């Protein structure tokens, strides 16, 4: 039975829906851990060795730990599941990694992973094909109604304001502008100042924080801008199994629902 290692919980959950146990799906950066700066353990080196296929986000998400993807099983390839996604910069700069916060991009992750599972395990081609279609459809069915709500927003109010710049691909996908306090979790006064200026200038009403960073910068900004603190979004990691976002579909549904519920 083939083993497929995902770099973090979002990709592992996507892969589990496509593979449905036709392969063993393991995860390096488990839910709760930070994909941005992670110490690969000895036990992790075992998962890396057993991997027949390694699925990475790319867009520099894994850059601090790519070095551990070495001394691999012969024939084990590392696949970037964001292939075909036009990168958004952090600034000509380093890519923002958060491509999976997007309905369109969801479909691309699924397709990339479908393609890679099929190349690894061609005798199951027709099952990966069916599974990917079903899962793409589940995603669309859950998320598209949310997109429909949010597209009702008046143009002047088309802003996603967050702490990390985790929503830049969602913004692109749905046609909003995005403001944030820092590009990638792991801070700068000028960015904070710019966010305050921009919020005031545009009458932006809400700023979020996220599940793996501090809410304090967001609350401070909310105060100084006379806006409201939006609450916590899930972007960087699946929640614990009894939390609100234990699956990638649940994560998109939760975060977009909470955004929608702010815009109206």
């Amino acid at each position: 039975k083939k083993v497929v290692l995902s770099s973090f919980s979002i990709i592992g959950d996507i892969t589990q829906n496509i593979a449905k146990d036709l392969v063993t799906v393991t995860t390096l950066v488990e839910a709760g851990n930070d994909s941005h700066s992670y110490q690969v353990t000895s036990a992790d080196a075992i998962k890396i060795q057993n991997a027949d296929l390694i699925l990475c986000n790319g867009l520099h998400l894994e850059e601090t730990y790519m070095k551990y993807f070495t001394n691999l099983k012969k024939g084990t390839k590392i696949i970037t599941v964001t292939d075909g996604i036009n990168p958004i910069g952090v600034s000509d700069s380093e890519p923002n990694p958060h491509a999976w916060m997007s309905l369109t991009n969801a479909m691309i992750y699924i397709e990339n992973i479908r393609k890679a599972l099929t190349a690894l395990d061609p005798s199951n081609a027709k099952k990966y094909e069916l599974n990917a279609r079903e899962y793409s459809e589940k995603i669309r069915n859950s998320i598209l109604p949310l997109k429909t709500r949010i597209e009702k927003v008046d143009p002047e109010k088309r802003w996603f304001v967050t702490s990390e710049g985790c929503l830049v691909y969602l913004a692109e996908d749905f046609g909003f502008k995005s403001l944030y306090l820092w590009p990638i979790n792991s801070r700068s006064p000028s960015m904070m100042r710019h966010a305050i200026n921009q919020m005031r200038s545009h009458k932006i009403k809400f700023i979020f924080s996220e599940s793996t960073n501090s809410d304090q910068p967001a609350k401070q900004v909310a105060y100084e801008t006379n806006a409201s603190y939006g609450g916590v979004l899930y972007v960087d990691s699946l929640s614990k199994p009894d939390g609100p976002a234990p699956t990638y579909l649940d994560l998109l549904r939760f975060s977009l629902t909470k955004i929608v519920d702010t815009l109206f």
